[PDB]
Parts: structure tokens; C-alpha cells; sequence
């Protein structure tokens, strides 16, 4: 079972709204949920495990029995802040890859919960900045996408080589290239 890797085009791909509310959607959060506290992470979405869906696991704690278990369907960002900060951005799309990226400190969302009804929530700090990179993955939006062009050089090579791989394990060209 599987995080997908840049250049993996899954990555890129149109995720497609939830209508239906049942026992799948449930058991497939809470496999994203244990790939989440594999992983330690404090969010995830389901591109990332390889299905082009809008569905995005969160806990704001990102630990296990700390924090909640919250889940986003249909998420959209309705409010970014306007303080901008600098932070150290890491993806598990591409392993060992870190960089500054500077984001909105603080957002808010409307989304729709695992029954179907829909509630909003207010994040800020941590939860914030990992909410927003999760958030992206559901509009096919990769963390280099929001680096400055200095920081993005830093890291060309790095994803050159996750280009190669990606032509080595399949044999066809890496369908996008940082040097675009
Ligand atoms: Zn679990
Ligand atoms: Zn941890
Ligand atoms: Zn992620
Ligand atoms: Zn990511
Ligand atoms: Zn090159």
C-alpha cells in the first residue's frame, strides 16, 4: 500500500467530489488515517495514497490519542490570512526533500464531515501550514509550485533525480520536469 512519488501524474490529476457517504468512505479514512500515524504526519490526502478523490485526514496534534480525528471532504479555503510566513516545508511526495516555502498563517474552511454534513473550522500555526499543503494535493498543487524561484534551484537536482527514477520504474518520460 502506497505514498505516490513526484513525477507520479496521480499527483497532478483532477480530484473528483464525494457524493456518496458509506461504509467505503469510512474504512478507506481510516486506512489514510493509520497511513497518517505511520508516517507521522498531521495531515493527509488521498491523492497521496493514490486515489483522485477530495478527502483529506486531519489531526491538528498529529500524534496518536492526542488532538481529534478529523476529516474534510469537499474542502474549500474560504478565508487565507494576510500575515505571510516563512516555514520549512517537507512532502512526503518527495522523500528527504526540504525547503522554505512562505504561506498564510492562519485559514479558514467549509468541508463536509463522514456522514455528510457539512461544518467550517478556523486553523492556525502548524495545523495552518500543513492544512494548506494537504490542501493542495486536492487541487494537484505541489509544495515546489509555491517556491520562490531562488529556493526552487536549491532543489532542482533532487527532483531531477526523482525524474529519472520515476522513468526508471516506469518506462516512459517523467510527464512534467522542474526544468519547465
Ligand atoms: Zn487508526
Ligand atoms: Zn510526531
Ligand atoms: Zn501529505
Ligand atoms: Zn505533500
Ligand atoms: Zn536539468
Amino acid at each position: 500500500m502506497e505514498i505516490v512519488e513526484y513525477p507520479d501524474p496521480i499527483l497532478r490529476a483532477k480530484n473528483k467530489r464525494i457524493d456518496i457517504f458509506d461504509e467505503n468512505l469510512k474504512n478507506l479514512v481510516d486506512a489514510m488515517f493509520d497511513v497518517m500515524y505511520k508516517t507521522d504526519g498531521i495531515g493527509l490526502s488521498a491523492p497521496q495514497v493514490g486515489l483522485n478523490v477530495q478527502l483529506m485526514v486531519f489531526n491538528p496534534a498529529g500524534e496518536p490519542g492526542e488532538g481529534k480525528e478529523i476529516v474534510l471532504v469537499n474542502p474549500k479555503i474560504k478565508k487565507y490570512s494576510d500575515k505571510l510566513v516563512p516555514f520549512d516545508e517537507g512532502c512526503l511526495s518527495f522523500p528527504g526533500i526540504y525547503a522554505e516555502v512562505v504561506r498564510p498563517q492562519s485559514v479558514k474552511i467549509d468541508a463536509r464531515d463522514i456522514t455528510g454534513e457539512r461544518f467550517s473550522i478556523s486553523l492556525s500555526r502548524l495545523p495552518a501550514r500543513i492544512f494548506q499543503h494537504e490542501y493542495d494535493h486536492l487541487e494537484g498543487v505541489l509544495f515546489f509550485d509555491r517556491m520562490t524561484d531562488q529556493v526552487l534551484d536549491s532543489i532542482r537536482e533532487e527532483l531531477e533525480a526523482l525524474e529519472k527514477k520515476y522513468e526508471e520504474k516506469t518506462g516512459l518520460p517523467s510527464p512534467e520536469r522542474v526544468e519547465a
